[PDB]
């Protein structure tokens, strides 16, 4: 016979919905119908929105849409780390560094380039040798990572002639992407966009979702439903009545007031990273387009009021706190109890979120469709695979969450009852394990890849390097070297010529690269 | 300074002479090796065999080529284990039996990673076809040229030493343990003292300080590596730490072995080690250049040493009163800490199970590997000590868990050793990848291609038995999936896609089945 889905239909577009879309669209060959039901779009100014570099891998390649074509479509500029801002000294927020106990300048980098081995050994542990037994003044980004360089320069990750020089991810503006695969979904993949309200959703005796009735009085039939309806879960918590797992016993931020700021990008050049400016009662990403760059103050709502984060986030900038446009969002952290139930699977913010802190959104929108598609369900809707996709999300998830949480648990800021509350939160066993692993010269999740495949990347999302920059940024040492570098003075030397090449590498790019602005300016025709 | 200053290795052969040899390497002479080793009885080479990753992950990290090596311990090819009789009842035969439904009851375990299409591994897509009826082809000779090649018995190499495949050795274990002393002695300034062990000193702490021999002489150490074999004369004796059993979740417990002359013109040579199945358990065939080893592992509980050796003495016709048996009772199971104070476990005094997938050397270089990266000072830092700990343990019940599978998915209920098998609790671990299998979702994906799987041991270590393992073993003793991958129902140009990569491994392994030459005319001219 033909057990097989026939009908999907995905409730909400922007980035979640129509990124679901295209994806099923290429992974399901045409042998399935397709709807996006999506309620007309409210016009909301760009607040800018990050990523992580296998997003041009993992999502544009298999859809075979070159990366040129879908940046110049959205207004999308080059990401080489999230610059962190005066994470470890007290007072109001500054786009400006303080200035640290030991004089040194309040920012550390987390870039994506991943650290050559001497001896199976990263590049990390030797830096990490020298600082601790007085050999070394430089921080752990500059001396590893030829990108601290590069972006102190404000330079792009290729030259001219599009030659990449580093590794490197995208700022754009979601609802222009979501604009860019609506059309690309519809004209090239039969997708079929449905503008209305969804009013009622049709369940069966056994709890199954049938259809969805829109306002119109459209009855939307389908086997199997994408809820991509935000953080109101229409289908996954309201009609399917799944749980959703509060997680701000370990994340306190659950607000954000945003904005988009024009930029002189002829003085200032464009930073070719995101920035994390720490403020008070949270922090504030700053997303470099060209043109103008987004942000946007996330808060704990136990810690300051809306209007408190309005001031202190228009303080910043130094806006007009009343004539200037703010975006208002109260957000869920944490995840579904599960994904996917029956024959509803979430995406986006209808399953899970984390704040912003190291741009996990859009990841966790191409990694959950990945996983959809590898256990993409026929009618009888096997309890394994639903299970296993379930199990997938999950890890996925509490893996991303644990590593934000590191970055709040180990600020040495105590000035506000915020920075402090964090310091009362439970670690999840999770990240006091690899702690533990890094104090005693460790390495944590060693990357095994010269790539720098989607599949390696996931399975091993947050490698030792990262690891590295966010503990050394903050301060956090090992409490020793790695004892084996004691006995390796061979190795020793070897590193001294990869901490060389770094150098060489850093001072000849610094010079032959274009600056982000000359590149973005050649980009967009 | 408070680095260790003194190893002291208790007992040499394999574990002994690998552990002091890499130390050696990986310690760069900053630290002083001595190997305590009772003289050597000799005791006939009943063979040994190994995973691809030792030329890299050892031979060359000590710089010693591979032909080197092969040459002074009388090595052969191996591409595969071969299953033999697995699903069939009766007495052992190196012959293989009929099955029902006229398919011989003989199933492949090679190496590699299995191509994909689409990100699906062929594995899925051949497993669809057997489903639907589409294929009467085995996995192990839709997914694998190298299937092809084992039933000629070609080289995994031509004559000018072109790699064709990947493969791994066999050799004589007293051999390459004899090879690695000359070179650690001449090459490397390890101590070799010739003598037993009397006495273990220790501080108030329980710390080892020195080793007294027979002679009266005094080692003095800061770290210990016990390579004692079983009896683990440090570990489990003078440190006191319990041995876990695991027959709960493996029966074999004994092993009767010796060494046959072969006919290496007629038969040629097996570049393959052989399981051959027995009533009471299996029995490896291990051919190098003259002769192959072999050995019957059996559970004592189902089979006495006599029904064992004179089964086992039937299978080759030989001579059961005029023909040199080692009788070997092993403990199965591994230490609760293979790392106690100052003592580290390496070899059968860290862990056993019986070498049904060629563990043995690869337990040795994983500990070894681990070791160097682990490596103290004289504070003994404990979580250095306990991630070396966590390591060893997850590797070897990953195993264990691996083997116990090749018994309880075994159709065969036709002795009382088969059906106890079938008595026993699986592991959470490996029901959890079984009904995964069930769904038709692939078990441990490989992350990576060939190269940097075979070429960084870490990236192998993490991902030991591929979905490819689990498939040559499932597939092979008769349990499929309820049904193919759902997801294959939908992608018509990834079948199509499949088809190509099945038709590759058809060509591959035809036109090397003719250029190759045998396994038989490669060691002639690697022995020359
Ligand atoms: N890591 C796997 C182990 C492996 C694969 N096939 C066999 C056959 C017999 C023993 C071990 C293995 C590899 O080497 O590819």
């Amino acid at each position: 016979g033909d057990n097989r889905i026939k009908t999907v239909v995905i409730l909400g577009g922007g980035t979640a919905g129509w990124m679901t879309a295209a994806y099923l669209g290429k992974a399901l060959q045409n042998t399935v119908k397709i709807v996006v039901l999506e309620a007309p779009t409210i016009p909301r100014i760009g607040v800018g929105e990050a990523t992580v570099p296998n997003l041009q891998r993992a999502f544009f390649d298999y859809l075979g849409i070159p990366e040129e074509e879908w940046m110049r479509e959205c207004n999308a500029s080059y990401k080489m780390a999230v610059k962190f801002i005066n994470w470890r000294t007290p007072g109001e927020g500054s786009p400006d560094p303080r200035t640290l106990d030991d004089g040194h300048t309040d920012t550390f980098h987390h870039p994506f380039g991943l650290l050559p081995s001497a001896d199976q050994i990263p590049l990390s542990h030797y830096w990490a040798a020298k600082r601790l037994q007085g050999e070394t003044d430089e921080n752990f980004d500059e001396a590893c990572f030829a990108d601290t360089a590069i972006m102190n320069a404000k330079k792009a990750p290729r030259f001219l002639d599009m030659r990449r020089a580093t590794n490197y991810a995208w700022h754009f503006d979601a609802s222009k992407v979501a604009a860019f695969l609506r059309n690309f979904a519809v004209t090239k993949q039969a997708v079929e966009h449905v503008e209305d309200e969804m009013t009622e959703v049709l369940t069966d005796e056994r709890g199954f979702i049938t259809a969805l009735r829109t306002k119109s009085g459209r009855i939307l039939q389908g086997d199997l439903f994408v809820d991509c309806s935000g953080f109101r879960g229409l289908l996954i918590n309201k009609a399917m009545e799944e749980p959703f797992i509060d997680m701000s016993d370990h994340l306190l931020c659950n607000s954000a007031v945003a904005t988009a700021v024009p930029h002189d990008d002829e003085k200032n050049g464009v930073e070719p990273y995101t920035s994390s400016i720490a403020m008070e009662a949270g922090w504030t990403w700053k997303i470099p387009m060209l043109g103008r760059f987004g942000s946007g103050h996330v808060y704990s709502d136990h810690f300051a009021t809306q209007d408190e984060a309005t001031l202190a986030f228009s303080k910043l900038w130094g806006l007009d706190p009343d004539n200037t446009e703010f975006n208002h969002v109260r957000f869920r952290v944490g995840r579904n109890r599960r994904a996917w139930v029956r024959n509803c699977v979430s995406v986006g913010l209808a399953s899970c979120f984390v704040e912003p802190l190291e741009s996990s959104g859009i990841y966790f929108i191409y990694a959950a469709i990945h996983m959809l598609a590898k256990h993409f369900p026929d009618k009888t809707f096997d309890k394994v695979l639903v299970d296993r996709f379930n199990r997938e999300i999950e890890e996925m998830f509490d893996d991303t969450r644990d590593f934000l949480q590191a970055h709040y648990y180990f600020s040495p800021r105590v000035d506000t009852p915020f920075w402090r509350a964090n310091k009362e939160l439970k670690l999840a066993d999770s990240i006091k394990d690899k702690v533990e692993t890094y104090r005693a010269g460790l390495p944590v999740n060693l990357p095994v890849t010269d790539e720098g495949n989607f599949e390696a990347e996931f399975r091993n999302f947050w490698t030792n390097g990262s690891y590295y920059c966010i503990f050394a940024g903050l301060g956090l040492m090992p409490r020793n070297p790695l004892p084996a570098l004691a006995y390796k003075p061979q190795s020793i030397a070897e590193a001294e010529l990869l901490f060389a090449d770094v150098k060489r590498k850093g001072d000849t790019l610094v010079e032959s690269l274009p600056s982000t602005y000359d590149l973005l300016r050649q980009l967009h025709g």
